[PDB]
This record gives C-alpha cells, structure tokens and sequence, in this order.
C-alpha cells in the first residue's frame, strides 16, 4: 500500500535526522552509527505498523471533514507519521526487553535482537533503552512548537508507565501474590487461584491496551487538534476492550498457530503464562482435568506441553472463544454507536481499527 | 547531617505519592506494592546522594542572595529536593541495568538488585525501566505548573540519551570499531589501539558527566529561575571536567581500593574495560610491558589479573595520577574564576561540588 510506503518515508527521514545528530553532536563514529542503524531497522521495521498507521488513519479522518490549507494537511499527516513512529519505537523498546525477559528465540521471522551473534543480552538491554530515548528526541525535535507538545508528552509518559506496570503484572503472574518477596526465590503457583478472568483482564489492560490502542487513537486526536470533540472516557473504554480482544487472539495463536505463520515460536505453556487459554480452561474443566493441568503446566519438557495442548483441545475452547468474540462485537459496536454522538468521523476510524483487529492473521 | 534527613523526607513523601497512585489508579495489590517499595528503597537509598544534594545546594546558594517570601523558599527547596530525587532515580535505573550488563556481583555493600533471590534478571530489567518512568511521573506531578517544566524535561531527556549513548560507548570499548557488527560475535581487541585518552574521555563524558554533574548543577539553576544568570557553555565545560576526574577516581578505586571500602567488587581488568589505568599504562609502558599486558588483560583468571595489577603498580601510575590531578585542579579553578564574572554565588556552589569530589573516599 502507498500509505505504508509514505509512512516508511517518514521513518527514513527520522532515522537520518537521528544518526546525523549522533555524528555532529554525540561524536559518534561510522561503525557505531552503522550498528545503531541496523539495530533501529531490525527492531522497528518488519511488523505491520498497525499502531503507527492508526495515528495516520485517525488524522486522515479528521482531514476529510475539516477545512485546512494544503500545507497544513501535509504538516498534519507528517506529524501523525512522526507520532506513529514514536509508538512504533516505544513498542520496539518493550519487545527487545520483553524477549530478553520471556526467554524468547524468534520474532517477526528472525531471531530476537539479543540473540544476534554481535549483540548479546549485554548490548540489547542498552539498545532497548536507546529505542525509547529516540522517541523523546523525535517528539522534542519535530513537535518543538506545536500547541499539543505538552499534552502529547504527558499522555506518552502515562502510557509508557502503564505498560511497564503491566509488564510487571505479566512477569509476576505465575507466582502467588503472598509469595512475592525480593529476598526469596519465587516458586511457581501450585493452586493457580490468580488465574482468573479479573486478573487476566488486569494484566492485559496494562501490558497491551494502552500502548497498542489508547495511545495511537489519542495521538491521532492530539495531532489533529481534535481531542475536545470526542468523549475521552469512551475512547478509553473502547481502546481497553479492543486491545484485550487483541491479546486474547495473541494468546490463542501462541498455542495453536504454526511457528511458520506466527513468525515467533510460542512459549506460553513453558513460561506458565496467565494466558486466556489457561484461564478459560480452568473456568470449565472438571476436577481431574484440573489436576492433570497442574501436573503438567509450566515446564519446558516437550511431552508435558502436549498434554496441556490436548487438554485445551479436548475442552473445546473455540466454543468459549466464539461466546467471548460475539460479546466483544456487541460492546465494541455499542461503544462505536456512543462515539457517533459527538464524533461520527472518529467513530468510523474506530470501526476501521476494530475491523482490522477482528480480521488479523 | 540534617539536610540529608530533610532530603530523605522528600523521598518518603514521593514514595508515598507513587505507591498510593499505583493502588488508586493502577489497581495494584499490597504484595506488589510492597515489592516495588523495597525495590525503590534497595535501588535508590544507601548511596551518598551526592547528585540529588547538589541540586539542593545550588538552590540554597541562590536563596542566600535573593529576595523571597518564606513560602517561596520552602517551595524552592522542596522542588530542588524533588528534582534531586529525579536524578537519584535516573541513576538508580542506569545502575540496575548496568549491573546486569557489566556482570556485576555487589554494590553499596549489598548484592546488585538482579541478584536478590526473588528478583532475577527477568524482573530487574523491568524494575529498572519502572525506575526511570517514576522520574517522569514525579516531574509531571510536582512541577505541573512551574514555568521551568518544559526546559527541565528537555534537559532531562537530553541527559538521559547522552548517558545511554555513553553506556553504548562503554560496553563496546573492548571491541575494535571495524569489527562491530550485529551479525558477528564481537572478539576482544588484540591491539588496544582504541585505548587512547581521546576515546577514554569520550566514553567518560557521555556515560558519567552529564547525569552526575551537568544535570544536578543545571537543575539547581532551573528550579531557582537562575539559568539566565550563568554562562552555560562554562557550566558545560566545568561539569564535563569534574565528572571526568570523578570517573578517573572511580577507575583507580576499582583496581586499588579493597572491596570492603569500595562496597562493590571490582571487575575492570576482567571485563577488559577501557579504564584510565589501562590507557595511562599503555601511554608509558615499554615494548615488553605492553606485550605482557596483552597476554593477560581481559580474563576472569585470578592469576592473569595479578599480572595486570603488578604491571600497573610497577609502572608507577600515581605519578601520572598526580600530574593529571594537578592539571584538573588548574582548569577547574580557572573555570570557577570565569563563572565568578556573571555568577559569584554559583561559582561557590561549583567550588563546593569540586571540593567534595576531590576529597571523596
Ligand atoms: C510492550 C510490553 C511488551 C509486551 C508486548 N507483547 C508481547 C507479547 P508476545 O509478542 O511476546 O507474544 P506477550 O504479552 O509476551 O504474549
Ligand atoms: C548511568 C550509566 C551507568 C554507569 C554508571 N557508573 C557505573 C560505574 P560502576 O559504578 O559500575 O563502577 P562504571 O562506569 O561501570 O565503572
Ligand atoms: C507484540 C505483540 C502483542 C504481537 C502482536 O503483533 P504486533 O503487536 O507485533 O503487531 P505489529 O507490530 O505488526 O503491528
Ligand atoms: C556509579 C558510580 C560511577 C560509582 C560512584 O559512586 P556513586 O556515583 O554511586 O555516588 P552516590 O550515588 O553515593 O552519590
Ligand atoms: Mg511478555
Ligand atoms: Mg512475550
Ligand atoms: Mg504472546
Ligand atoms: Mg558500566
Ligand atoms: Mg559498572
Ligand atoms: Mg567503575
Ligand atoms: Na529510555
Ligand atoms: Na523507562
């Protein structure tokens, strides 16, 4: 698509601004310039650009209904594109650090950054930190004199923190809360009592929905000067509900989509994740199924994973997924109708964002 | 000292604001609240608070010469204290990630955060990320309506990036630039040609001097409304020169101060660091000393480190340290005299910051 090439053109411009800055102001040499350009490319590119492109789509909606000079249109789209790359590079930061943390081997068809032979955990941790700095550099440089600067930086901060908090929920999810203790090595849960829908929705709301839905949609608004025309409590509710659905699809795929299509080898049973499949499982299983789950879940052992998969498969979790899906379709359409009151244009951009999610892979 | 207790009181207030926010807005539970309170305490407290206290000292200087109401004084000091904790928590973020990266075992008399039995690399990486978020949260909450907000956030950003860039220099310093390549495992240098004063000063300028001297001194200014009364090019030059001296002292100690006094076991010879001692060594050694250095430097082997230490010891690097020190005393006093023209009060706060550094441990 032509729009995605134009989006990528803003990325080249941004990469070129960033590296030229490191050469003229940070005394960087060409080899380290090169190593950071490849790190940037490897960690930021290759995905679908769903988050980044959403910013552009929202602003586009507003430009179709709104009087501007051509130059203002170009300005508005170029800001939406910059803003989008801010979110793509934030994501890039969290995925680098997440793959170190989740013990992961592959992503987007390639080895995780830290697993490249010339990188190692050592560099990649700092590379990830650089990725997020570059998001603030981009903001301060391209939005220097935009009336939305401060609001944009405050919202980005808040989204970044929520994400880090979510990550903390996610990584502490196989542990019993009463056992969390920096002094004592964390033993895996044996009861699985915190594997509940309420806990799962919590984990998911923070680790995924702020940065993948709330941030793109609001940034589209921010860069459009369009925030005072939508109901923000509604933007929050629809973002949190679509992104929760998006995570649930993530979780299903980790288990049941072949690595070839997923392009990232699935580690949820091994890692003992609080996934949608394990929670939904424990919500319908009889006593002996539960006991078999407990003897097997959470271990690298290739045969103990089969047992889990077959439990999941025989429990019929596609029935639960269709009830779940059908109920999300109801609330998402309902929120879309409510956004129509104040903002018909934004409602339609949410409808598009919903449509693309609901159809993914 | 009473001032350090008052500084710590602002920390309790800040910790209490942060955790209460996680409970009322982030749906956090008490066990995870507890785990983050201990993580905060363990990673932020225990040091000298040199950086944080410098902010307070600079503002104090300005309050001695400047007409204010009492309430404005209390406001100004409380901001300086908040600002100081911003720098202490930034440092805390970088040291958590640095100890993962440097392979380190101890710090400030205790095991490095990631080595606590209930933490692990997995959590600590994210804990470190949280530490830096908390610095933006503090800024946005306590400096909400201060005329310096934007300047303070832009300077903090810039300092944070410079630090991350420096870290990248530091971690890539045992590698030959022409060999840096994400695809190929990085072999240790065998020529040590990039172990030069110019390279060392570069590494050091970025990884240490921005966040440890430039940021504290400028933040003192920012919170004082006092920036337009100093020459900023001079603040940059004196900060970069004292902090370089501070790193050189760091490097000497890593080698020659007993672990008991250092409270952090020294890993510079093992890690093959571009330290001041190795550069200064290679600047005076004859041909066979150099060759012995090369056969020995950069290996965990307890006897290969002795050989390096004895080379360092027999080469007489205290002669070079005194010439170095004496020359830093000359330029630092010279910059202090130049800061006197526009700002006698700030000059004296630099003189105090210089004095404390020059006398440390
Ligand atoms: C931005 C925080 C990092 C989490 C992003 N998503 C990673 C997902 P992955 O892409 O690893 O499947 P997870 O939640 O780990 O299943
Ligand atoms: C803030 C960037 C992290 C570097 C801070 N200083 C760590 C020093 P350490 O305290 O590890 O001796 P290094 O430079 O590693 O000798
Ligand atoms: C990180 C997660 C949750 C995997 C889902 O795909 P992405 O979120 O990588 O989507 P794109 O980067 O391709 O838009
Ligand atoms: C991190 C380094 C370079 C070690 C020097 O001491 P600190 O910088 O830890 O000083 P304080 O935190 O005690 O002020
Ligand atoms: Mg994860
Ligand atoms: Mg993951
Ligand atoms: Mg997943
Ligand atoms: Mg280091
Ligand atoms: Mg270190
Ligand atoms: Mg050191
Ligand atoms: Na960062
Ligand atoms: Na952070």
């Amino acid at each position: 698509m032509a729009s995605m090439e134009r989006f990528l053109s803003v990325y080249d411009e941004v990469q070129a601004f960033l590296l030229d800055q490191l050469q003229s102001k940070y005394e960087i040499d060409p080899n380290r310039a090169r190593y950071l350009r490849i790190m940037m490319d490897t960690t930021c590119l290759g995905g679908k650009y769903f988050r980044g492109m959403t910013v552009v789509n929202v602003a586009e909606g507003f430009l179709a209904v709104t009087q501007h000079d051509e130059a203002t249109k170009e300005r508005i789209l170029h800001d939406a594109c910059v803003g989008g790359w801010m979110i793509e590079f934030l994501q890039a930061h969290y995925l680098v650090e997440d793959d170190i943390m989740d013990g992961s081997v592959m992503r987007r068809g390639k080895p995780c950054w830290y697993r490249f032979p010339g990188v190692t955990t050592q560099c990649a941790i700092n590379d990830g930190i650089i990725l997020k700095s570059w998001t603030q550099i981009m903001a301060w440089h391209y939005f220097a004199d935009r009336p939305f600067l401060k609001d944009l930086l405050c919202l980005f901060q808040k989204v970044d923190y929520a994400t880090a908090v979510g990550q903390m929920y996610d990584v502490t999810s196989m542990c019993d809360s009463n056992k969390l203790d920096p002094e004592v090595a964390q033993p895996m849960t044996t009861d699985f009592a915190e594997f509940t829908p309420a806990i799962y929705k919590r984990i998911v709301k923070y680790k995924t929905t702020f940065y993948t839905y709330l941030l793109p949609l609001v940034m589209g608004l921010f860069v459009s000067e369009a925030a005072a025309s939508v109901e923000m409590n509604l933007v929050e509710r629809v973002a949190h509900l679509i992104g929760e659905y998006f995570q649930v699809q993530d979780d299903v795929m980790d288990c049941f989509t072949p690595p070839e299509q997923l392009g990232k080898v699935g580690t949820d049973i091994e890692d003992a994740k609080c996934s949608w499949l394990a929670v939904t499982f424990l919500g319908k299983a009889n006593a002996a199924q539960v006991a078999e789950f407990k003897a097997n879940y959470g271990d690298k052992d290739p045969a103990k994973v089969a047992v889990v998969k077959r439990l999941y498969s025989e429990a019929n979790l596609q029935a639960d997924f269709a009830a779940y899906e059908a109920e999300v379709v109801r609330e998402v359409e309902s929120l879309i109708e409510q956004l129509k009151v104040k903002s018909p244009t934004f409602a339609e951009s949410v409808a598009v964002v919903w449509e693309k999610t609901h159809k993914r892979k």
